[PDB]
């Protein structure tokens, strides 16, 4: 009914999930101003939320992520060029506009083995937000943040999600295919890897066998090393649709 009128709107409130909508409609909370003079029943990521609750149903468009990639590379290197960052999504296949920025983070003193260094994130989110283009904090943990950010005007454009997540060194390309490719192509990859042999996942690829089920992560330094395995031709982001 309105019911379920006022959850579905609730839902379009970035850290609102179903059932926090639901018992927020239960509440007596329905409209959108009905969530600006209630804050005081919402978490800090509802907050943040709802404050840009407009602009986050505003398109990204590329010539914009170019330049917020341009921000975030630059400041990275500033800190330690050692650091490799990637910008994935559809953006890197080339999409016109975007809805958010999902990055990856990484450095090589950062390996499966290692896990444990919360600071070569942080002190990325830190540097961003000296600079004015982190403006809010979702949520951040050791090896996962969640925000927003803003381009710089003279005057202004629209807050923007942002993400940023710390990968170890030796299953970077595995997870920058991940979220590259698109839902399809990761599909279409992933089952040519199993006809040659192999079985890739976010994390890893390995070499699979007889009976089945078996392991042991080969080597991994660019995204060709995979395509490589699997002897596939390099395929360009932009060609990954499916």
């Amino acid at each position: 009914d309105d019911t379920s009128s006022s959850i579905n709107f609730l839902t379009r409130v970035t850290g609102i999930g179903p059932s926090a909508a639901r018992k927020l409609v239960d509440e007596g909370i329905k409209t959108l101003e009905d969530l600006r003079k209630n804050e005081d029943k919402l978490n800090h990521h509802q907050r943040i939320g709802l404050k840009y609750f407009e602009d986050f149903e505003k398109r990204i468009p590329r010539e914009e992520m170019l330049q917020m990639q341009d921000i975030v590379l630059n400041e990275v290197k500033k800190l330690d060029p050692e650091y490799i960052a990637t910008v994935c999504g559809s953006f890197r296949r080339g999409a016109e506009s975007s809805g958010d920025m999902d990055v990856l983070l990484t450095h090589p003193n950062f390996t499966s083995e290692s896990s444990k260094q919360p600071k070569l994130l942080h002190r990325v989110v830190e540097q961003l937000q000296k600079v004015r283009f982190i403006t809010d904090t979702l949520s951040k943990g050791e090896t996962k943040f969640m925000g927003v950010c803003q381009l710089p005007s003279e005057n202004e454009y629209p807050h923007r999600r942002i993400d940023i997540r710390l990968i170890p060194k030796d299953q970077y390309y595995c997870g920058v295919l991940y979220f590259t490719g698109s839902d399809i192509f990761n599909k279409n990859l992933r089952a040519h890897a199993l006809e040659k042999g192999f079985t890739i996942n976010e994390y890893t690829i390995r070499p699979l066998g007889v009976t089945g089920v078996a392991g042991e992560p080969l080597p991994v330094d660019s995204e060709q090393d995979i395509f490589d395995y699997i002897q596939w031709r390099y395929r360009e982001p932009k060609d990954r649709s499916e």
